[PDB]
């Protein structure tokens, strides 16, 4: 595709195609989008974040990371769609235009590029990073159990060979540390959304502890409204609540870390399909999934701009 | 450097320094080395191939190209080291001497001279050529996606601005066509090796198709022996296999083209570092990388001379 | 015959006559038909596929293979009639024209050329390939038990001398691997039809397992519609259903592999006669069989283009 207008949003793409997509979008919308490299993956691949801004100096921001678990293909596909949608709706949709006129959005489409490349090359269901560390045959860490929020506690595995291995220590994975450094340096993030796939859930803070967050009432209602908005499009039903009470105890998670940094609107989305196809969600559902999910994300952004 | 004996092999050099190196070597070893200009780059720079021969008439040959991707500096540096090594070992090492007594070696140290100059003056990470298309303000083509082997198929970009742009048509880039005309004219090449950088892999034919080559078993055995020889020096671990099964589908590749020309021993090396430094490999690793890679290349040459 | 217009479609032909037929058709309809060589048989004979296309780039396609079992002569004869039929009906029959204006059809008339030549020269009832086994005096493999779908499981024999020998490993037979690679590389096939002879059956996915396919309801109805269309011409009755529930458990089959690749409309046809003549079907039945079978095939293609 020589234009984001010829890019096939209804099909799954490779790392190269998505990175090329990034440059096309920036070339096509230079006053709105820019490409930032926040680090290099374990295998040296550049880690890219698309910044959507209409100006200002470090305006309140919204963080959105997708594909931290490589096999969750619907997320990277949705991230690409999100990127295009932002450029299409700014100056067209009153609400989204208002958000971007006062806030910046940072979108990381492929948070785990080495694993993504691997899902295309050797194993479609690979989910961890591709780091090799100590005296262990196995490879990779579950990057979403590597964050410094209840790191190493129940809800993660200490076995390097486990699919939910948390890594040697908090932030050991460069893919995670790169985000931590960017967000802490920025210092003005108001929302932090992590997109994952399948189970159709919208969860808020703490998977590592049963302690209720100080903002439970508000985040719970924001989640309720977001799920209803998402549902209004195709009838896709999502369940919502805190991570630990909704799915299970899970430690070292991204939104527990961001919420503890003071980023109030921290939520994690588990996208489409409740198991019919699971991680192998048909390409025919990419656009519909992205469209409905957008409604839920926009709902959250709206609460962030007015609060 | 006034002599190839004073040339600093442990540091990265410029195009001028490498070209001057070629003349020093030819002047020092007239009966063994000659400099051939197989064409001119897009920007008019001469394209040089060092020919190592001990006589004969169009003897079976071995082709070795390095630096087709300009930013992969470890390859041009290794290419220079190789040239020097050939002159030191011929007549001394039993095996290499036997190889050059029945075969010629054609070494192209800087296959993409325009890109190389660009990496020194404007962008250290530039990889494509410097050709200027017509309907785009972007520059260059991925020379290793421009060959007439599955040209234009999945595994390359049709967008001129892409880092993996395949170009207008097969062999559009003069840097590629120059090699194609040279090899076709010669008509007696038995080996074709393309040297690239980082990921530590030794790959054989077909990145453009899942079809296994008719000589898969043999090339796989050769690759296995070559990686073990390379590993024997410093313990550097290389993985091997076909391009598509090891990495991913990639079209317009050089060894896919050479193999389809009837050149059985077609391999591509992806040199040192698995991502720690990536393309910015420290100069302190030049000599060790060249040394170990040499063992692997020699292994391939040996299987070519006895078969 | 110097023209496909004088070609005798009511008689059985040799490999050479069919191959010459292909060239005549291509010469007469260059804008619609092209001949592709997708590989070489065990004994080195070219393996040809006729591509019918009105343009486009990698358009959704329909695959049709015939003669994988050499003695099933009615299939190759039907393949020849099919090829001619497509060139006569495009631009004449609204439905077929619509199919070709949006889709490509790939037709392999003689999937097992070595065996075909053998049925003409040595054994009219030979059905396997002609590959030579290392430690065995027996020759050939049952190409339709060599596919990577339940390969080696119940429903095939591991004995080289058996008429249903599955071979050393999945895809061991180049006649099978050639199709696999082509279809995999293409990546946009929507239907995969394999044509065999006698029993008068139309079967859908899974002969190796009793597991019901996710698309059983749709394929079953499509099958019902296809058999009704086929019967409507001469009253030929066909039975339909899954391979395992209709005939018997059979592993390594073509449509089990194609369906598992994501090609929804995968069906296998067992043509005319329920046993009176068996494999030795009279030439006088070639055209009537081809005509009625076409209606069934067209029916499937129609469902493929609208879904
Ligand atoms: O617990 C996990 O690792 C996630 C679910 C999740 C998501 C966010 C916070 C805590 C848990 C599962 C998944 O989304 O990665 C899907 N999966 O690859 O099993
Ligand atoms: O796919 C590529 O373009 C190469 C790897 C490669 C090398 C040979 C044949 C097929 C692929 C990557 C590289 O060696 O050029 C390093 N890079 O990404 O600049
Ligand atoms: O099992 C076979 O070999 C086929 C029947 C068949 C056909 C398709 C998928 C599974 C089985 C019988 C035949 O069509 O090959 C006729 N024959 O016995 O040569
Ligand atoms: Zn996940
Ligand atoms: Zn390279
Ligand atoms: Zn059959």
């Amino acid at each position: 595709a020589r234009s984001t207008n010829t890019f096939n949003y209804a099909t799954y793409h490779t790392l190269d195609e998505i990175y090329d997509f990034m440059d096309l979008l920036v070339a096509e919308h230079p006053q709105l989008v820019s490409k930032l490299q926040i680090g290099r993956s374990y295998e040296g691949r550049p880690i890219y974040v698309l910044k959507f801004s209409t100006g200002g100096s470090n305006r309140p921001a919204i963080w959105i990371d997708l594909g931290i678990h490589s096999r969750e293909w619907i997320t990277q596909a949705t991230g690409v769609w999100f990127a295009k949608k932002f450029t299409e709706d700014y100056g067209q949709d009153p609400s989204f235009t208002a958000i971007l006129d006062s806030m910046d959005i940072f979108l990381e489409i492929v948070t785990n590029p080495d694993g993504f490349a691997f899902t295309h090359s050797q194993n479609r269901l690979w989910r961890k990073t591709r780091s090799v560390t100590s005296s262990s045959l196995c490879v990779g860490v579950d990057a979403n159990r590597n964050w410094d929020a209840g790191f190493g506690k129940a809800g993660a595995s200490s076995s390097p060979c486990s699919e939910t291995y948390h890594g040697k220590y908090a932030n050991s994975e460069v893919e995670v540390k790169s985000i931590v450094d960017f967000v802490k340096d920025h210092g003005n993030f108001k929302a932090f959304l992590s997109i994952h796939s399948y189970s159709q859930l919208l969860l808020y803070p703490y998977g590592y502890t049963t302690q209720s967050i100080p903002d439970k009432t508000e985040l719970n209602q924001v989640a309720k409204s977001a799920v209803e908005a998402l549902k209004s499009l195709y009838g896709t039903s999502y369940k919502y609540g805190s991570i630990i009470t909704t799915i299970y105890q899970a430690s070292g998670g991204s939104i527990d870390w961001s919420y503890n940094q003071g980023i109030k609107y921290s939520f994690t989305f588990e996208l489409r399909d409740t198991g019919r196809y699971g991680f192998l969600l048909p390409a025919s559902q990419i656009i519909p999934t992205a469209q409905e999910t957008w409604l839920g994300v926009l709902t959250i952004m709206e609460h962030t701009v007015n609060n």
